[PDB]
């Protein structure tokens, strides 16, 4: 079935009263006294795919005689399936796409507009029209520079960025410092002045410290339970998945060490691990950042190193680098028992070309920022609705069905998207730094493992064709969606429902489950949280309709490897855990994380 | 005296064992391993006397012919006035001199130097080379501005300085922000952040904040460090003349709290703001008030340049990314039978002022702004330390109108030749390059502060008229609270009263730890019968004064006073006589009985209002 098709059955399904306030309430915008620029979805689907398709303005394909004509026609397909919220963008493109912008540019009907209107949008965009989640700066070993990444957290986090850093280059506490006042005080303490800065700010970070680290140990109880409330902590891991999970297995030792330090010593790898789950069953901090499988598929690797992600995880990044995401919502795909593919794939292409049309128009605080993006143009596109499609396809979430389907609907997903980024490498230009990544210096590199579809072989060529042209240096990852997936009326990111009623009922449970059985055990439901244990509930019904703590933690971990072997960047998934989960439950999380294909690790115990 | 024999009956004398454990905790330069490169106060003398003479390379009044000969002279002179302890640099210049340089170089024996070991010293003084005490940063209204100086304060902060901010410029809390239609949070909010991130930096081994009065935040600055911002000392501003505020007070007016970048406006009544501050003042000793009015007036290049804060200790207003360096003279070493040694100290204030502005030429800092704004004015903070114990040897009472008529004439004293100096060093090495613009030159009569109380007002005029042509220094004099080198010179800081006259500090021996080491004041053995001190010595460390100790004669009890037996006007007044003579500020803290009311403390406030103070410091006995 065509897109245009399929938009169609979308375009004028209303947003919910649930997905409205939460619009009003901030996506639409507000004139200088607080009144609606903006009152309906539609106007912020026109806003934003106007924004976006003036980066076409760019094109050198194009030439003037033409230029408008195209433009025009790009504004049109990214109005359509944002209105039918088919695919949506990170939710800074929502709030800030046209700020500066004479409000009589942004919402005039398209069939009136010119060149001259394309162009002054362009050029009345201000320093605040930043359009990207995530961001990653370093933190150097000096008080300069530790200063300096404070102000740039402020900056980013004023404007509306995730950022993250790998706090790892701070000497431990008590290093010898040349000067007079004596010692390092530590990477943890310097976090201090972080999370302060942006308590202040926001009157949601993320915070890495390597495994080998002297202070591990004190930065593995840094929210124990002083406090860093504005940070996620993970554990970083620069060395193989493999080395670890050997060192582990053979009951081995870790020498911590920092270069510009004397502090060495020696633990037990079994027992920094025992440490980690253990805050972790306690209260979910802190996570794993498998830097090192990160960098085994960063095409840019060794001359650029993934030290961190943003603050859910999704985009490991190298230094000052920032990447704006997009979901496409696959609920809406669902056909006849199918996955229409060929509108999936239109979809897709669609959805690269606005992502990297995004880069062109974003505005960044930095200019180191600005530069990092401009020379990789990394994209973070991905899905949402994963959960709610498997519902209609009468799909459970816990089974080796599920995962084989999801590891081919994203192999499908990166086929395509990547074929998009050859295709705009041809029209627009390579990105920048082509020529010495792996696509080019390299021959058969893949940037994620495969090896769960039949698109292999496809996927394994393509790959091939990027040696000569490629837009982007990667293009996939699945985010967290907390707010779009709202938006867009479907569940979150890959993540089960975590409950089908929650007056805090799930629209497919609705129409599959006999109502009046719907009516008797709703409230039941409510309480109990799933559908398990409610008596008089079809076993199919109960089967497919699984919420997250129906679905085991392994079952978990292997949907998020599922997806993970056919995307580029990371993936935010949380594993999970019954309330009765132990110590030894998490250890064994870990475990089976390092023998599988994830980039991180996320755990929740229900109750902690 | 000449100054020769002063430095004679003082050079040979060690500090005292008191001193020795200061100077080995903090002054003793260790190497790379932790291993000391000194060990003895004379060491330290030699290698801060090398480094500021190593100066004297700039001087473009010397042919090269003369160089070695005269860098080898002032590093003479300067080892010979620090190792006797006579003038003493502030604690930067005695922890920082010579970093970067190599260690054969800082103590070998002089007549083993070359010019090129002088050059070489100048040109390896490392990044950390920072001798100056004392720093002001602004904090513009914005996230990047106030992020800017937040790093600002953690690089002077790592270097030794100590810093200070006006935050009137951040707009109060709710205000409007520009394309957000989110809120201002206000300067209380970032003062959190500025000190959470030196709460850090000083994270084992200060700063001063200052709102303005009519800030619409100010109720709430008042407040900050009420049960907090435990590294800041906190000042409200007066920006206007205390002649305004005095009147709008008597009145019983209303204020009217305004910003230029906000809509939020209030009006207060001025007591009930004043009585706010006291109340709060009275129970934590925060916030002082810093009467900028009152700076601004004797600032030679206000309007050009403005001061809109001082340092953390108040005795230096300075205009935005200016820093000061100050060194301190021990008058109690100038006591030659009942007289001031005036020969021996004009000698010494000549040599101090020299060494200071020398100081400023070896001086490295960690922001370029602040080195180009101290290039263009070379403000010095000259001062003096052992005050309270000149007056013990001369027999005065700091708490009569006889020891605040000496103090000003001592103070006139010394800033007619620090000024005289700043005159001959500016003909010799050229003017600050400001001097064109400063009221020295735009003016007749321009004098930098309120003088009326010294025969040597007229002289004092004279030089500054004269100064309408040569001057290497914007301003010359401070009196600083001399906290660490009133301790290494064994005497009394600044211009403060004693706080007691006999007390222990524990000995901390190890090796089988105990002992309690009793002190009692040099002047109080030399002056009280030995018989006496026997008896009353134990009834002393109890009560904390001599006055309601039976059998001690009466003149003894009217001499030897503590800061509790001096009532509130009369540390205030003291303050004033100083700095009618001074040009920065002065470093005063007004000690309340525990008694004290809040009424005691508006009505210290209001007389301050009425006398030449620059801003107020009270504390109450009792509080903290
Ligand atoms: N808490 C605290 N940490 C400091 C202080 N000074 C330096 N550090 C820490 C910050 C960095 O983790 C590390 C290095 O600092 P800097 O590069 O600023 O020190 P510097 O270049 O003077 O000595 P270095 O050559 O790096 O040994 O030591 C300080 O005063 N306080
Ligand atoms: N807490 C907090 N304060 C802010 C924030 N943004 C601005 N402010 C305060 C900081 C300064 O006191 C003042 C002005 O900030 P900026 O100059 O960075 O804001 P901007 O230039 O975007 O708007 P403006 O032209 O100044 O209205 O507002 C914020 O995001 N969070
Ligand atoms: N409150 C926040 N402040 C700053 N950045 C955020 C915030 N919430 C999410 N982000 C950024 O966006 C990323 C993913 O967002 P989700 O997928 O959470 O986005 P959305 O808000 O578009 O539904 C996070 O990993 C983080 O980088
Ligand atoms: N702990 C400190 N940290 C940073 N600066 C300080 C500190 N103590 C004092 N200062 C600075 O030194 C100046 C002089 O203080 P004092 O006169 O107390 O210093 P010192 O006796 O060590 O030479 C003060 O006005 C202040 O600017
Ligand atoms: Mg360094
Ligand atoms: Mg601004």
């Amino acid at each position: 079935m065509k897109l245009s098709d399929l938009i169609s059955r979308w375009i004028d399904v209303e947003p919910s009263k649930n997905a409205q306030i939460i619009l009003r309430d901030r996506y639409f915008m507000k004139d200088l006294d607080g009144n609606y620029l903006e009152t309906k979805w539609e106007d912020v689907a026109r806003r934003v795919a106007r924004v976006v398709a003036t980066a076409e303005l760019l094109n050198p394909s194009y030439k003037k005689n033409e230029k408008l004509d195209r433009i025009k026609e790009w504004e049109d397909i990214f109005f359509r399936v944002l209105k039918a919220r088919l695919f949506i963008p990170n939710s800074p493109t929502l709030f800030n796409a046209g700020l500066g912008v004479k409000h009589d540019l942004l919402w005039k009907p398209i069939d009136q507009m010119t060149l001259e209107d394309y162009e002054e949008i362009y050029r009345s965009r201000n320093h605040l029209h930043m359009l990207s989640a995530c961001f990653v700066v370093p933190v150097g070993d000096s008080i300069e520079e530790i200063f300096e990444a404070v102000k740039e957290y402020a900056l980013i986090t004023k404007v509306g960025g995730g950022v993250g850093s790998n706090f790892s280059e701070l000497r431990p506490k008590g290093s010898f410092v040349a000067g007079t006042h004596g010692k390092a005080s530590g990477p943890v303490s310097f976090m201090h002045v972080f999370n302060s800065a942006i308590s202040v700010v926001k009157q949601a970070l993320m915070g890495i410290l390597n495994i080998n680290h002297p202070d591990i140990e004190e930065f593995i109880d840094a929210k124990k339970e002083a406090v860093l409330n504005f940070f996620n902590l993970s554990v970083g891991f620069p060395m193989d998945k493999k080395e670890i999970l050997k060192l582990y297995e053979e009951d081995g030792e870790l020498e911590l060490s920092h270069p510009r330090s004397t502090i060495r010593k020696k633990v037990k790898i079994r027992e920094l691990f025992r440490k980690i789950a253990t805050n972790a069953w306690k209260s979910g901090d802190p996570g794993l950042a498998f830097l090192g499988e990160m960098n085994k598929y960063y095409p840019l690797y060794p001359h650029r190193k993934i030290n961190s992600t943003n603050p859910c995880g999704e985009i490991g990044l190298s230094d000052y680098e920032a990447c704006n995401l997009g979901s496409i919502d696959v609920a809406k795909f669902y056909n006849n028992g199918f996955v229409d593919l060929e509108a999936l794939q239109e979809l897709v292409q669609i959805a690269v070309r606005f992502l990297d049309n995004v880069i062109d128009v974003n505005v960044f605080p930095i200019d180191k920022i600005t530069k990092a993006v401009k020379e990789s143009r990394r994209l973070g596109l991905g899905i949402m609705g994963f959960a709610d499609l498997l519902y209609k396809l009468e799909i459970p979430y816990n089974s080796q069905e599920a995962r084989d389907f999801a590891a081919n609907l994203m192999a499908f997903i990166a086929l395509h998207a990547h074929r998009t980024s050859y295709e705009l490498g041809k029209e627009k230009g390579n990105f920048p730094l082509l020529e010495i990544s792996r696509y080019r210096t390299e021959d058969n590199f893949v940037p994620f493992a495969m090896g769960m579809s039949n698109y292999d072989d496809e996927i394994r060529e393509v790959m091939k064709m990027t040696k000569e042209f490629r837009r982007n240096v990667a293009l996939l990852t699945i985010a967290p969606t907390g707010s779009i997936s709202n938006i867009a009326d479907t569940s979150s990111g890959l993540e089960p429902n975590f409950l089908l009623a929650y007056t805090r009922v799930n629209q497919v449970l609705r129409e599959k489950l006999n109502p009046e059985i719907l009516k008797r055990i709703e409230k039941e439901l409510i309480e109990k949280g799933s559908l398990k244990d409610i008596p008089d509930v079809p076993e199919k019904i109960k089967k497919v309709f699984v919420v997250a703590l129906d679905i085991d933690p392994m079952d978990h971990l292997l949907m998020q490897d599922a997806f993970q072997r056919y995307v580029d960047n990371n993936i935010s998934k949380t594993i999970n855990m019954p309330q009765s989960a132990t110590v030894d439950d998490v250890l064994n999380v870990y475990l089976e994380a390092l023998r599988t294909n994830v980039r991180g690790i996320t755990v929740y115990r229900d109750g902690s």
